[PDB]
């Protein structure tokens, strides 16, 4: 009965930009539209990956396929995307099928747990918080093992802090943040779990990866969540029509709540890079 909290693609179209990106944008230049800023976040990730023409890139949690398209277009690489959504899958094939390229392009309806084919490079933008702590060793091991000697991966993920770190900020705020996080992980992304940055880093390291200092995206998620919130708000009535007032207020609280806790430095978002020992310098 986890599917009570399932919301239709229609609803998400009433807050997200045209690319249907459901992750932190990168406003650099700061004057970028959200849509521009989502392309910019995609580039930010891919440009870390030492992609060369004819490599195969893996997108773990590929959504609507925008990352994969931009990759094949910009880097002339083959792509493979993993998604758990039947709709995302059909969309992705259509998106990929339209590209003017001899490059191989492929999208699978399944998790990384079931993927074990050799790829050169890996991107994963905000799928990670769906995985669960219990699965982290197996994730970084799978990723290390499917890549060549020079492999690289980025993982972008919202992040919380260890209950120890949060107490330093005061108990009132620490229990309040804990409850909000439970909310996210229950009603927004059922079964989810926010890692901390330190977990992202150390699991990567235990698997054999070199991990430079993660990049914080916090102010960008502030701006993203502002625009997401404002957009849903301005579409209040269509939103309710497509779902319920329940669903609507649920998402307004998510967007405004995250924006608030990010502003309060109670949440973060890290773009972590994992480099195999043979990665290019
Ligand atoms: N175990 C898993 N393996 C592969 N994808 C997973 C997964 N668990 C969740 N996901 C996927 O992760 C994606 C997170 S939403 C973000 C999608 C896209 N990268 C973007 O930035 O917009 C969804 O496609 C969801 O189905």
């Amino acid at each position: 009965i986890q599917a009570h909290y399932d919301v239709s693609d229609d609803f998400f179209a009433l807050f997200q930009d045209p690319t249907r990106t459901y992750s932190c944008a990168y406003f650099e230049p700061p004057e970028l539209t959200l849509e521009e800023a989502q392309y910019a976040k995609v580039d930010l990730n891919l440009d870390k990956l030492d992609l060369k023409p004819g490599m195969t890139l893996l997108d773990i949690g590929c959504g609507w396929g925008t990352t994969m398209r931009r990759a094949v277009e910009r880097f002339d690489v083959n792509v493979i995307g993993l998604t758990l959504s039947k709709n995302q899958h059909a969309r992705c094939e259509q998106v990929l099928a339209s590209i003017d390229t001899n490059r191989s392009r492929q999208v699978l309806l399944q998790g990384w747990e079931d993927f074990a084919e050799p790829v050169d490079r890996i991107v994963s933008i905000e799928a990670f918080e769906h995985f669960g702590h219990e699965n982290y060793d197996d994730f970084f091991k799978r990723c290390f093992n499917i890549m060549p000697a020079d492999g690289r991966m980025t993982v972008q993920s919202s992040v919380s802090y260890h209950p120890y770190e949060m107490a330093a900020r005061g108990k009132k705020l620490s229990f309040e943040t804990a409850r909000f996080i439970k909310f996210i992980v229950t009603e927004i992304f059922p079964g989810g779990r926010l890692p901390s940055t330190e977990m992202m880093v150390e699991h990567g390291e235990k698997a054999g990866f070199t991990v430079p200092e993660p990049l914080s995206l916090r102010p960008h998620y502030i701006k993203t969540l502002r625009i997401w919130g404002d957009t849903l708000q301005s579409n209040k009535d269509k939103a309710i029509e497509v779902t319920s007032e329940e669903v609507y207020n649920r998402y307004m609280k998510y967007l405004r709540g995250c924006e608030h806790y990010f502003t309060d430095e109670m949440l973060d978002c890290s773009l972590v890079t994992y480099l195999k020992p043979g990665a290019a310098a």
